[PDB]
DNA sequence: AAGATGAGACGCTACAGTACAA
RNA sequence: CUACUCUGUUGUUUUAGAGCUAGAAAUAGCAAGUUAAAAUAAGGCUAGUCCGUUAUCAACUUGAAAAAGUGGCACCGAGUCGGUGCU
DNA sequence: TTGTACTGTAGCGTCTCATCTT
């Protein structure tokens, strides 16, 4: 007999169903492996796999880069100690040794407890002389006297370890670091983008306004007041507030559907900016970048407040002044609270839990929380005018290591490091010998294009070596082949075109790409001028003319400029209405105007044989963000132009990639027409042809050749094909599990294949699913070259299946039980066969109209549907990530080997990888005798490697003895057990279970509950609504029988009898409620019965506190069930042994 | 009438903590 | 529409920064507080300025591993699958 | 000594909704 398969693909589930030609589902007798007596069972061939959503690589990449950063910083410290080592050993033998073991408690610290000097007296003198590191730093910059080599090392190591940012490249100069120059660049960019309505911001004194020691909103209002034409809630006002560090809302400027709630200080700023630019386009990206640069300058001015130039170290002197302010205001607050409000003195300065100063220094209170707490207190006192104004300025009692330090460039630390290396240069000869070496330790940065410095073992690295020497910051210029590593970087980072997988995607700012966008916008353009009767798209001569006069002249072409500067100017048209476009084009020749601004030679850009050159420079500036490699790749065009245009062109950067490849836009050519895509866009293209049209064209040769290219190369083996596919990894998990359930269903059906497999995806991706099945499913060949397609593969829309449900009263209810995925799988199987047998269009359902509707109603009414919860070994972090203080608890996990956690504190809440059933012996508590024992042991992700190497030694280290090795069973999460009377429990961890059963509530109750749920919103005809509503009111005895279904089901498999007493009482108190209201409270009620974790739910008077099943002992003698991915094949292990 | 801030509660759900029971 | 490369700032934990006056302590009065080190998944061997939280994983048999195999069909019922005939 | 019911605690941070200011 022949059979067909239907599927329901989801982000958390795969529905699957087997159908006969007669539209019945088969039910078959299955063999059981394992030691139980129940050798054979009956199952229906319909069910659904359930699993957790697939996680992204994002978190893993963050932790990976953090690990790399930590390793590299520790290596920098190692390099500095290696330089200092010999002379340090001449000065102090155990200095670095005392430094590395500073963490350990004194009882197992081998050296003296005092890190720097080793004696208490010199430590007291040091801490009194320099209460902060910045006092030492300013001394070491501004003193010519000889200093101790230890303090030299502390200053240099503090600079190198915390070295500041590299966003400014080259030397620190006012063109890229002062507030006035980047304010001028911001307003020049703003006037360049908004050519109409510019701002005459050149009259403003930006340094006096933005660098003023004034409250930040009041500073914003000061800058707005100097600019009469624009306001605070204008766009420019919002970028100024954003650059100051407020949280403006660009929704007011771009009329977006959602808040553009940007703020630079938040860690997730960048993502919010990409979501904003995904809406408003990429024209504005560099504008927000300029605002970010201005913010870096502003906040740097708020740190480096010592502009008096008497010192050589501005940062050190600024932090010393900040400490002095903190000390003075600390004394003044102590005095003022002591004399005016004595009742709160101990609350502020001693109670470190309660958000005061003691909470702000000794506790966990942030600066924002401290200002939240202390500001109302300051308003209640005398003399606090000086202090509250500093709080308004955010300048009161400031710490030195704060969030604002992220704007400090590495050139500032480099300058202070250079000052100390110069001041003590003659006193210590090895600083004179190793000045450039230490400076290179600070200044060296691994480029983007080099990647990790692996020796071939890493998955992520690509660089190529000129020598097998170990890489250091000093030999990097000669060990890594920078050219070859750069070439490998280009090879790896180039995305392939989804439409043409052999070809690389063009850069986003490619000139060819910009022409494609402009001509695509303009073939869609159509217009009526006053001299003609009916609209037409612009001709190719017209298209060329508008591009030449307008798009090659202005960065933002708009319909007004069309009408005045082309149609009246050239075509002599009195008036034109251009129906086919927006008021202003989003597409632009932006990069052309950029390069025209840089190199100032329009004829060089119009000269067509230069096109390879400009595409190469645009590709270079898009790929690389390191100035040296940009110089290297631009060497080949130093002869085309030279001096200022080169020096300025080297500074330009671009971001992102286009949608399409060169071979697609202006490569492939129609055999009939002799035109490319770009030719059809640029010419008339018959009457009209958009890019999308050109692609989805039946006449054009493109549609067949692009498919013939798309099936090639991308048709890899299964897993690597899934990795290449487009989508978030949850749907990738779904598709791969889909392929596996198809493989096991064709495994189970006598190795006979189906004839139809039907897909629904809850999109382009579904065609690749069909291709995956097409290439997996057919491998035979006949004599000639043609392929054979022996199974039909069909795609169904969800909307039509939903209409099938609602028309014939096959109403889905998604939350009574998990059978629905299998039920839509059966439904699109039915329609997928029906469609292809009717038409080798839904109206012929309104096929045997008597028998087949009864058959599908019977199939939906069936209570045995194969739910399979995918058992998964858990992966992720070892525990919750916070580090907790010392305690007398055995539960804490140590952070290193030697660090006994009761001394040092550690992590908590570890995550179990899988549980293991162990049969062994254990010492009886009141004796030493070995009692035989059987139990579940939890294996956390940390211990997984040690157990999975050698189980026996791990179990004996856990304390077990005489372990029966063959009896140990790997039990992942959601391992399934069957308890008494058909009760089922799933293993969530070694200490907790979850309920497994589902209430297969009969279809009459499902239809009743659906119609009662939507009782006022059925949306049918009034006859249809009346007929539906009269069903509920004549079966209203159901809202007792539904309660006495859940009562019986709970009394059988949900042992929470105290809760059942509560709700049945709560039901009886509230039986009087209206029909829909009680019906949705029963919809809420099935949470007690539902598969998964026990979870709270709401009823009329009370929320029912769920009974957690917090003990796993009752499964240790049950029938453990191993289930195949379809759940059809099983292995049942009776643990009563 | 629109944006900022402030925080009740939605509670994911498994695993400390404690008292408690044989 | 995934994926990847670089870097910075915080936060957390333990120690160092001698607390001082009373009192047998318990506990009160007074002062003091801004920083530094080290760690930031335990760790691993290929000893790399690398890797370690993504994807993948029912069981059994054979294999170090990638991986191959392992489970009769109708009929009739449907409280999570059961019953009957053939084999 | 030894297996139980109850809080609240994380990685929190939205889902929710109310008032003050412009």
């Amino acid at each position: 007999k022949k059979y067909s398969i239907g599927l329901d693909i989801g982000t958390n589930s795969v529905g699957w169903a087997v159908i006969t030609d007669e539209y019945k589902v088969p039910s078959k007798k299955f063999k059981v492996l394992g030691n139980t007596d129940r050798h054979s069972i009956k199952k229906n061939l319909i069910g659904a796999l359930l699993f957790d959503s697939g996680e992204t690589a994002e978190r893993t990449r963050l932790k990976r880069t953090a690990r790399r950063r930590y390793t590299r910083r520790k290596n920098r410290i190692c390099y500095l100690q290696e330089i200092f080592s010999n002379e340090m050993a001449k000065v102090d033998d155990s200095f670095f040794h005392r430094l590395e073991e500073s963490f350990l408690v004194e009882e197992d610290k081998k050296h003296e407890r005092h890190p720097i000097f080793g004696n208490i007296v010199d430590e007291v003198a040091y801490h009194e002389k320099y209460p902060t590191i910045y006092h030492l730093r300013k001394k070491l910059v501004d003193s010519t006297d000889k200093a101790d080599l230890r303090l030299i090392y502390l200053a240099l190591a503090h600079m190198i370890k915390f070295r500041g940012h590299f966003l400014i490249e080259g030397d620190l100069n006012p063109d890229n670091s002062d507030v006035d120059k980047l304010f001028i660049q911001l307003v020049q960019t703003y006037n360049q983008l908004f050519e109409e309505n510019p701002i005459n911001a050149s009259g403003v004194d930006a340094k006096a306004i933005l660098s003023a020691r004034l409250s930040k909103s009041r500073r914003l209002e000061n800058l707005i007041a100097q600019l009469p034409g624009e306001k605070k809630n204008g766009l420019f006002g919002n970028l100024i507030a954003l650059s100051l560090g407020l949280t403006p809302n660009f929704k007011s400027n771009f009329d977006l559907a959602e808040d553009a709630k940007l703020q630079l200080s938040k860690d997730t700023y960048d993502d919010d900016l990409d979501n904003l630019l995904a809406q408003i386009g990429d024209q504005y990206a560099d504008l927000f970048l300029a605002a970010k640069n201005l913010s870096d300058a502003i906040l740097l001015s708020d740190i480096l407040r010592v502009n008096t130039e008497i010192t050589k170290a501005p940062l050190s002197a600024s932090m010393i002044k900040r400490y002095d302010e903190h000390h003075q205001d600390l004394t003044l607050l102590k005095a003022l609270v002591r004399q005016q409000l004595p009742e709160k003195y101990k609350e502020i300065f001693f109670d470190q839990s309660k958000n005061g100063y003691a909470g702000y220094i000794d506790g966990g209170a942030s600066q924002e929380e401290f200002y939240k707490f202390i500001k109302p207190i300051l308003e209640k006192m005398d003399g606090t005018e000086e202090l509250l104004v500093k709080l308004n300025r955010e300048d009161l009692l400031r710490k030195q290591r704060t969030f604002d330090n992220g704007s400090i460039p590495h050139q500032i630390h480099l300058g202070e490091l250079h000052a100390i290396l110069r001041r003590q240069e003659d006193f210590y000869p090895f600083l004179k010998d190793n000045r450039e070496k230490i400076e290179k330790i600070l200044t060296f940065r691994i480029p983007y294009y080099v990647g990790p410095l692996a020796r071939g073992n890493s998955r992520f690295a690509w660089m190529t070596r000129k020598s097998e020497e170990t890489i250091t910051p000093w030999n990097f210029e000669e060990v890594v082949d920078k050219g070859a590593s750069a070439q490998s970087f280009i090879e790896r980072m180039t995305n392939f075109d989804k439409n043409l997988p052999n070809e690389k995607v063009l850069p986003k700012h490619s000139l060819l790409y910009e022409y494609f966008t402009v001509y695509n916008e303009l073939t869609k353009v159509k217009y009526v001028t006053e001299g003609m009767r009916k609209p037409a798209f612009l001709s190719g001569e017209q298209k060329k003319a508008i591009v030449d006069l307008l798009f090659k002249t202005n960065r933002k072409v708009t319909v007004k400029q069309l009408k005045e500067d082309y149609f009246k100017k050239i075509e002599c048209f009195d008036s034109v209405e251009i129906s086919g476009v927006e008021d202003r084009f989003n597409a632009s020749l932006g990069t052309y105007h950029d390069l025209l601004k840089i190199i100032k030679d329009k004829d060089f850009l119009d000269n067509e044989e230069n096109e390879d050159i400009l595409e190469d420079i645009v590709l270079t500036l898009t790929l690389f963000e390191d100035r040296e490699m940009i110089e290297e790749r631009l060497k080949t065009y130093a002869h085309l132009f030279d001096d200022k245009v080169m020096k300025q062109l080297k500074r330009r950067r671009y971001t992102g990639w286009g949608r399409l490849s060169r071979k697609l836009i202006n490569g492939i050519r129609d055999k009939q027409s002799g035109k490319t895509i770009l030719d059809f866009l640029k010419s008339d293209g018959f009457a009209n042809r958009n890019f999308m049209q050109l692609i989805h064209d039946d006449s054009l040769t493109f549609k067949e050749d692009i498919q013939k290219a798309q099936v090639s190369g991308q048709g890899d083996s299964l897993h690597e094909h899934i990795a290449n596919l487009a989508g978030s990894p949850a749907i990738k998990k779904g598709i791969l599990q889909t392929v596996k359930v198809v493989d096991e269903l064709v495994k189970v059906m006598g190795r006979h294949k189906p004839e139809n497999i039907v897909i629904e995806m809850a999109r382009q991706i579904t065609k690749h699913v069909a291709q995956i099945l097409d290439s997996r499913m057919n491998t035979k060949y006949d004599e000639n070259d043609k392929l054979i397609r022996e199974v039909k593969v069909i795609t169904l829309k969800s909307k039509l299946v939903s209409d099938f449900r609602k028309d014939f009263q096959f109403y889905k209810v998604r939350e009574i039980n998990n059978y629905h995925h299998a039920h839509d799988a059966y439904l699109n199987a039915v329609v997928g066969t029906a469609l292809i047998k009717k038409y080798p269009i839904m109206n012929f359902f309104k096929w045997d109209k008597g028998r087949d509707f009864a058959t599908v109603r019977k199939v939906l009414s069936m209570p045995q549907v194969n739910i399979v919860k995918k058992t998964e070994v858990q992966t992720g972090g070892f525990s919750k990530e916070s580090i907790r203080p010392k305690r007398n608890s055995d539960k804490l996990i140590a952070r290193k080997k030697d660090w006994d956690p009761k001394k040092y504190g550690g992590f908590l809440w570890p995550t179990v990888a899988y549980s293991v059933l162990v049969v062994a012996k254990v010492e009886k508590g009141k004796s030493k005798k070995l009692k035989s024992v059987k139990e579940l042991l939890g294996i956390t992700i940390m211990e997984r490697s040690s157990f999975e190497k050698n189980p026996i030694d791990f179990l004996e280290a856990k304390g077990y003895k005489e372990v029966k090795k063959d009896l140990i069973i790997k039990l992942p999460k959601y391992s399934l057990f069957e308890l008494e009377n058909g009760r089922k429990r799933m293993l969530a961890s070694a200490k907790q279970l979850q309920k497994g059963n589902e209430l297969a509530l009969p279809s009459k109750y499902v239809n009743f509950l659906y119609l009662a749920s939507h009782y006022e919103k059925l949306k049918g005809s009034p006859e249809d609504n009346e007929q539906k509503q009269l069903f509920v009111e004549q079966h209203k005895h159901y809202l007792d029988e539904i309660i006495e279904q859940i009562s019986e089901f709970s009394k059988r498999v949900i042992l929470a009898d105290a809760n059942l007493d509560k709700v049945l009482s709560a039901y009886n108190k509230h039986r009087d409620k209206p029909i829909r209201e009680q019906a949705e409270n029963i919809i809420h009620l099935f949470t007690l019965t539902r598969l998964g974790a026990p979870r709270a739910f709401k009823y009329f008077d009370t929320t029912i506190d769920p009974k957690q099943y917090r003990s796993t002992k009752e499964v240790l003698d049950a029938t453990l069930i191993h289930q195949s991915i379809t759940g059809l094949y099983e292995t049942r292990i009776d643990l009563s042994q």
